[PDB]
């Protein structure tokens, strides 16, 4: 019973989380997941400030109110070559990655690794945080509060 959470650098407190190497997070699960990192879904303003500090991904993820991809450099297979916070407009489907915002993180680029899941609760799942440099932190617990997300 295992969940892998791949996480990025934080930029003005904003970071990306991909679950189990595939788009697999619902909007309700995303809020609960960020809560386990003492974080919240970023506002569009928080995400724009993270972008300005160097944040970009090539994956759709929730923020408050929308699903987006932050882009700095144009790439034809990432958000159809757009730059800025690209907003998903049309999709049949509901599951994506998530972004999270930690207000206590550093103000600019923080590419140190993540070594804790501070606000998960008691549960049976082995949750493993996987950093980009491969370092891992694991703990037994749960973060999902909605039964339909389990
Ligand atoms: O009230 C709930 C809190 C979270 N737990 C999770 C769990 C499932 C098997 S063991 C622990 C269940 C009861």
């Amino acid at each position: 019973n295992q969940i892998d959470l791949n996480v990025t650098c934080r930029y003005a407190g904003v970071f990306h989380v991909e679950k189990n190497g595939r788009y697999s997070i619902s909007r309700t699960e995303a809020a609960d997941l960020c809560q386990a990192f003492n974080s919240t879904l970023p506002t569009m303003d928080q995400m724009k400030l993270a972008l300005s500090k160097g944040f970009e991904t090539c994956r759709y993820g929730f923020i408050e109110g929308n699903v987006v991809i932050p882009r700095i450099h144009p790439n034809a297979i990432c958000a159809a070559n757009h730059t800025g916070v690209y907003i998903l407009v049309t999709s049949n489907t509901s599951h994506y990655d998530t972004y999270c915002f930690n207000a206590s993180a550093p103000p600019e680029e923080d590419c140190t690794s993540v070594t804790d899941l501070p606000n998960s609760f008691d549960g049976p799942v082995t949750i493993t945080i996987v950093n980009r440099d491969g370092t891992r932190y694991s703990k037994k617990g749960e973060y999902r509060t909605h039964q339909e997300d389990i």
